[PDB]
């Protein structure tokens, strides 16, 4: 019993971590065979991001200009390409503790893990999700870009998100390990304004079952409802849409609780129109809505 | 910016857990050098749990009934004791990936991170707190006894938890690695009570801090307050006291922000008797407690 905010371990990540330094530039790399993975803004002077043309400007980067430490031992870069927003940098010597891996790009309300880290070195580890405006609310000082965000499957890292930036409004945007950014933004010191971060509906839902499987079922009501119903409601308070899609990821928890998703629906939908009335679910006054019910699922069955 | 509910990078751990196995019974244990630390239940039936005798069952126990597997590797068992209420099993191997390592008794108020394993492979890492009560709210199923509590100073980890037990109300009990529970409780299948679940006041206090150094200010307030009359609120809504070490301990968030440490206070008093009035604090509508002074400084600065 019990239900916390839990990140994948992050062993097979930290094995992965790199410090990148190209001029006084020093951020973080992830080393994937041998090839080491960076925002190209790397190569930008803080005079650079506010209009950089990163085409003219790695013309004047040569492999020895890229400067990768493992550790306290220096990497050989033998070849630089860019794609999209991201640095490919080969080195002569592949990761000896390359993991099993994946990139995948992850679609909005998935949650990920992060490691933080500051040159090369991880300093802590947290679950975040892709919200709907295509940003995260993530925990990033100035030297933590090029950080990732990853899922574990049994020994398979996916890793999905690499940091970029900071908004003006103190949210993060980065990219997939693809280099492309997840949403509109841009690798430039422009002021950039998010869209709404509306809430993750069916997120939100898996959390009401992980509250009913770990005895907090105060908010349990006599209703039911429709998804149009719902969603009326829903568009009302911010959420996101609910879909058929949602309510067949959500069966398996149904299913376990006894409650149908449509009368879990009708709960939350009181829970927005009532509100709290200072009581708690599982330990927050607001409804969570960065647990996926896969991640409800893993963390109640206990995979590893 | 921003500010995350941070877990240590837990790859030291990771390479430390093994799985334990007597009779039917399989729990983690922690591979330190040669010497495996688990939970001593590991020895008895659920029957057995109800009044067990430690030092009768362990005499029906040999080196050779403890079954330790490190990966899909047998690790041989060359001795066995009972510390308190965990044993250390002497193994012929030392472990390849002991971290240094220091064992320490953590303070109620004190976070640590959490790696949850099962079968000796870790599923997920989170960041608790020693609660006043001594008991933490974790998130641990059958199978998870064994796995540890720990914080990370640069390259040592300092063990501070092993995961024992649930009480009826599904909060969770350990001990320290010399086998001493935190709290009053005993590894026996007994209802057992948790005494008051009080507010780790000064944990309040330097998340406030870390949510004045992340942009949220509507809280502050025009007021300041003194110990004696803060702790007059503080008792009425079960807050632990504030003693002077505490604010010695927040002395350098007040620096950092310029925000008396008593100013901070007075806010915190009135935000116990206005309430959030439907507003939040870095993401949250309750007062978050389970960040330590010590934390925000690593978080807001980056130590790695
Ligand atoms: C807070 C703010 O001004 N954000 C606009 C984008 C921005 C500023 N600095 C950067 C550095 C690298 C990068 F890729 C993007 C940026
Ligand atoms: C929920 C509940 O009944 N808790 C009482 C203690 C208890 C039950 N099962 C156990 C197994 C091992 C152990 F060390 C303690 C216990």
């Amino acid at each position: 019993s019990g239900f916390r905010k839990m990140a994948f371990p992050s062993g097979k990540v930290e094995g992965c971590m790199v410090q990148v330094t190209c001029g006084t530039t020093t951020l973080n790399g992830l080393w994937l065979d041998d090839v080491v993975y960076c925002p190209r803004h790397v190569i930008c002077t803080s005079e650079d991001m506010l209009n950089p043309n990163y085409e003219d400007l790695l013309i004047r980067k040569s492999n020895h200009n890229f400067l990768v430490q493992a550790g306290n031992v220096q990497l050989r870069v033998i070849g630089h390409s860019m794609q999209n927003c991201v640095l490919k940098l080969k080195v002569d010597t592949a990761n000896p503790k390359t993991p099993k891996y994946k990139f995948v790009r992850i679609q909005p309300g998935q949650t990920f893990s992060v490691l933080a880290c500051y040159n090369g070195s991880p300093s802590g580890v947290y679950q975040c999700a892709m919200r709907p405006n295509f940003t995260i609310k993530g925990s990033f000082l100035n030297g933590s870009c090029g950080s990732v965000g990853f899922n574990i499957d049994y020994d398979c890292v996916s890793f999905c998100y690499m940091h970029h930036m900071e908004l003006p409004t103190g949210v993060h945007a980065g990219t997939d390990l693809e280099g492309n950014f997840y949403g509109p933004f841009v690798d430039r010191q422009t002021a950039q304004a998010a869209g709404t971060d509306t809430t993750i509906t069916v997120n939100v839902l898996a959390w009401l079952y992980a509250a009913v499987i770990n005895g907090d079922r105060w908010f349990l009501n006599r209703f039911t409802t429709t998804l149009n119903d719902f969603n009326l409601v829903a568009m009302k308070y911010n959420y996101e849409p609910l879909t058929q899609d949602h309510v067949d990821i959500l069966g398996p928890l149904s299913a376990q609780t006894g409650i149908a998703v449509l009368d879990m629906c009708a709960s939350l939908k009181e829970l927005l129109q009532n509100g709290m009335n200072g009581r708690t679910i599982l330990g927050s006054a607001l409804l969570e809505d960065e647990f996926t019910p896969f991640d409800v699922v893993r963390q109640c069955s206990g995979v590893t």
